[PDB]
């Protein structure tokens, strides 16, 4: 089971799934060996009903498709489609938030609320919004307006990209046509331009597609503005992960999906329902995480994170999960069929998210409450009808320290520099007890051995005192395997990297370091590193592409960690990713994307399967930034 | 030739291409062969990284996507995200569209101007805007603002979808949330849905589907209304079709794509530099129509059409086509390559639709008349090219009487009941004169030998005595094999319809009969369609479900023809399809597309690739329509 998952908790339900006949993701992987190499290679296009046309990476006949398509036109045209996909799948979470403070502070779901009135504040001012005289529910009005607003054209370009990004890097950007008009706009020109003999040219197809990344990266960035307004900017916080924070005696409910919407009155209301969860004899409700919307409540809250990605039917696997709490993205649908062996409740809550077979409790904001507990007596149902039943929980956890939003991490850097927080961190780079920078993002691939490209890559760049971040099902890879646990900080960190996550915890008095990776959040809290990247750039008077930071979406999988991807590399970053995307069957769209768009944003994707040479590039390509700003490596 | 092709022009051509080694559209087909059948039955996905995905149509494993996709749910995904892609062709042309008003009656723009007036105000009076002591360009730029509005959401559902169906229509569109909240909107959240780990019930799925071919339809009749404010409705005028309205002592220009903004400066740009154009030793500017674009400017401006869709090559393997100018959709990038050959030069004007090797030149509204003659002056250098070059003109070409707006044909019919221009129509249904209604839509497909299933359904449907109305390539393939020459009548129609047809002309001074097939435009001018059908259903007091009226998209290949065709099933009407759409792999979907949704809209695709078989599927659709309504069949 080693080959599958490098996490022991997750080889212990495989093998429970393989003795009681239960198929999982990796044997419907296997049984779908040897996978289309037209489209491992991108090179099939289905865009229209001539098709599917398919061009050989090598040899003879097909060489082009019916239409007259290059291999530089399909791959580019596919790419973009990804993009423009993922940018939906940010978008609609950050919509659905955006309606919910509307309706929020017009009185129109009182479950919600402006929580972080400082965020809500900040925001408006970055936005332009007038605070000064103003009622905190209008200001809240006004940004879930300018919210709504950057999904279509207007008078000016997305806000929630001019407005978070360095005006040097606005203005490269918007040199080279980037700026999103509008974030559905852009996901709509891309489904157009990418349609049936319409754009064909990979160069002008490939900048549609930075410039729908960056209508994703406004989507991520609403996303989590919005979501700290209603629930609050995260703080660090200290729980446990891994299967193990399953309890036997509990009805288990999971979180699992994307929106804090969701999530966190589940969080506020299985608290309520304590009693009667005891009435139908359990210790309580315990909610427990899965994918973004577990890393939400882990943030926000210290719910302990149950599993991640690709290892997600591995929860049902045990037994004990009474209920499978979804809204949208990521949710293997195996989760319905699964749920009928292990007696497990799945619902789904989202009108655009259903699953054959799934029992389906519509979620209102007007009625969160009310849907909450319904959703969980159907759980406390589920509990009370494995009255007797044998699970298995592995005894597997580990501690996590989280909750290091942009906000928390200046703060901790405030305690060795009140008025210039970020300076410790730059003195550090400077002197070389900081590297450079990591994003670890994205999802597990069932092609990689779950969370082996996250570990090795981050064992390597600690030891190379790299400073390392986490989003997603990064972070859910990293802190499953002891990343966020301060306690491994001598073993994981570089000498230099120790000092430092040291002496900024014991300045916020800890008696010991942060932990060797600091947890940003959920997928849309990639937007949290951007803000933090943005502030040493206008600290620095230089542009992102200039700084010693990299990404590394280690075993991406979905469309958004795709979009995350190309927007990383859009605003200027060293941008690795560990599968590989379907792009190899074009050398022209390969180098424009590896190479030649460095010439244009600065940022470029690293393509490399290999974790440990991938570490290598990744080290490459901070020391380079390193020399670049004139500094020792 | 005539298994590729059943126009003698195209077999010419062909000829000449196969002589020269020029490769076309059917031998890249040929080298296709055979297809991947995983793609032709639907069962593929690549929505993930993990992927791609197939599952066998029959036997053994995969049975099922990696994450758990059944074949519904891929089969299901794929065709929401061809709608989503259909509609933001239709989408990206309205807002084109208007922004062009907006900008025009702003001053902005003044090649452009409202040259309906007539138009302008009803469509105000429909979307509920006050004209009454307004000035034109202002209810012309509330029009503009309510158009850009529809894209996205607001306190209202898209206009462009309530105000165009009768109320009883838009009640059961509305009973199954089917009405589109915004077009846009609707694109964003079909590739939300349809991404990885979200939406995963085909019925759900579907239903999303239904709901933006609606956001497709909205796109259509605002693309129909603006044109037709901005460049006139069209009324009755008189043509020719097909490649021999090429002239070889003229500069020949082409004008494909889609958006008249671009072509209808071209055709009156053209009349002004005539004496430019014999000064480089050409008789003068021949205007020429590939394509919308082409239907656009031959319905207002009697603008002859060359060719259309699968054939478009064909036009540059005579010698003498000295431009192709281009907008975007539809256009076979192949045409860049082959312009190297055949000394055309293609010229591509808008940013998202460029091809590598044709030359760019930028068209902005408010350099209109700047930029065509750019544009015709790279035409007229290219004649002067080709002096002395022998040119192959089949001397083949149909005449052509098109211009049936809805507008049109009302006022057509006033003139044998001018109070109430729908009864004569409504008349002759009763009394079996016509027996119902056929729209032929959309493309041809390199699939289906060019045209075959046009002529040959059209032919049976005539005998039978319906009245068969076209648009886009369905025009052409009609307009180019004679249906839109009133001496072909005799021939064509049964005695009923040929009565209708006669009374309708006669009354309208022409000494004859109208036309065999009635050319309504482009392919968002099957919006106009849809006003006909709506006024019948309106003057009728029954739903459109209720009439008998059906859709042939019978040689379908654009993502825009079966954004199309599922919005004339989701408004009622039996619609044929003449390719395979990538459903078969799924027979539940199927029976919903093919059965079930009749349960829901009233509506329902015929899937035929016989067209002898498709007649009569469609005459036994139209026939139980007329049984319902308790009339002899
Ligand atoms: S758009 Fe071109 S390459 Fe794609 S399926 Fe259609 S004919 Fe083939
Ligand atoms: S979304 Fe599911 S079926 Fe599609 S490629 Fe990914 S794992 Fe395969
Ligand atoms: S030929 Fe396999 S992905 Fe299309
Ligand atoms: S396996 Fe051929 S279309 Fe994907
Ligand atoms: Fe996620
Ligand atoms: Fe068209």
């Amino acid at each position: 089971q080693n080959l599958k998952s490098t996490d022991r908790a997750v080889q212990q339900m495989l093998d429970k799934a393989k003795r009681e006949g239960i198929q999982t993701v990796w044997d419907r992987y296997e049984a779908m060996k040897p996978q289309c190499g037209f489209g491992e290679t991108g090179l099939c296009c289905r865009h229209c009903l001539q098709g599917p046309c398919r061009i050989n990476p090598f040899g003879d006949e097909p060489k082009v498709g019916i239409c007259g398509a290059t291999a530089e036109v399909i791959v580019a045209r596919g790419l973009d489609r990804s993009i423009a996909a993922g940018a939906a799948g940010h978008s609609g979470h950050a919509k659905h938030l955006a309606h919910t403070l509307k309706k929020a502070v017009q009185g129109k779901a009182a479950s919600y609320m402006i929580k972080d009135r400082t965020k809500l504040h900040s925001i408006a001012k970055r936005l332009g919004i007038p605070t000064e005289g103003q009622k905190d529910e209008d200001i809240a009005l006004e940004v879930a307006k300018a919210a709504l607003a950057d999904f279509h054209e207007k008078d000016t370009p997305v806000l929630w990209v001019t407005t978070v990004l360095p005006p040097s890097r606005v203005k490269v950007l918007s040199a080279h046509g980037l700026i999103p008009a509008g974030i559905d706009h852009e996901i709509a020109e891309i489904m157009h331009r990418t349609s049936m003999g319409c754009d064909a040219d990979a160069q002008n197809l490939l900048l549609g597609g930075l410039r729908c990344s960056l209508a994703d990266l406004a989507g991520c960035y609403m996303g989590t503005d919005l979501a700290d307004i209603l629930f609050g900017t995260p703080a660090p916080v200290v729980t446990e992960s891994n299967l193990g924070v399953l309890k036997a005696d509990a009805v288990n409910v999971a979180v699992h999906g994307h929106n804090p919407v969701l999530s966190d009155i589940i969080v506020s209301v299985s608290k309520e329902m304590e009693n009667e969860a005891r009435a139908a004899g359990a210790t309580g409700i315990n909610v427990v995480g899965i994918c973004c919307t577990g890393n939400e409540v882990l943030m926000r809250h210290g719910i302990p994170a149950c599993t991640h990605s690709v290892s997600q039917e591995m929860a049902m696997i045990t037994g004990a999960l009474d209920a499978m709490i979804l809204d949208y993205q990521c949710i293997q649908p195996s989760v319905a069929t699964i749920a009928e062996c292990t007696g497990t409740t799945v619902i789904t809550t989202m009108e655009m998210s259903k699953i054959t077979g799934a029992t389906h409790v519509n979620f209102a904001e007007e009625a969160a409450v009310e849907n909450a507990k319904q959703i969980l007596r159907l759980a406390i149902d589920t509990f009370k009808r494995r009255k007797g039943k044998p699970v298995e929980i592995p005894n597997i956890k580990t501690k996590v320290v989280a909750g290091f939003s942009t906000e928390a991490i200046i703060n901790a850097l405030s305690k060795l520099n009140a008025n210039d927080p970020l300076k410790p961190l730059i003195d550090n780079v400077v002197n070389g007890n900081i590297r450079g920078v990591c994003l670890f993002a994205g999802c597990n691939n069932v092609k990689v051995p779950q969370d082996q490209n996250f570990t090795t890559i981050a064992r390597k760049l600690l030891k190379q005192n790299v400073l390392v971040v986490a989003t997603g099902c990064g972070a859910g890879a990293l802190m499953r395997h002891g990343f966020m646990d301060p306690a491994n900080v001598d073993e994981l960190c570089g000498d230099g990297l120790k000092a430092v996550l040291t002496a900024i915890g014991e300045a916020n008095g800890l008696g010991g370091p942060l932990p060797p990776v600091l947890h940003m959040g959920s997928c849309v809290d990639n937007s949290r590193a951007v803000a933090l990247v943005a502030a040493l750039a206008n600290r620095l008077g230089v542009d992102l592409d200039r700084l010693p930071v990299v990404a590394s979406a280690a075993e991406a999988m979905h469309e958004k960690a795709v979009a995350i991807g190309t927007w990383a590399v859009t605003i200027g970053l060293p941008t690795h990713i560990g599968v590989l995307p379907p792009i190899t069957g074009s050398l022209p769209v390969t180098q424009i994307l590896t190479s030649s768009v460095k010439d244009i944003t600065g940022g470029y994707f690293i393509v490399e399967l290999d974790p440990e040479t991938a570490a290598d590039k990744l080290l490459a390509a901070i020391n380079e930034r390193r020399a670049g700003l004139g500094l020792p490596w």
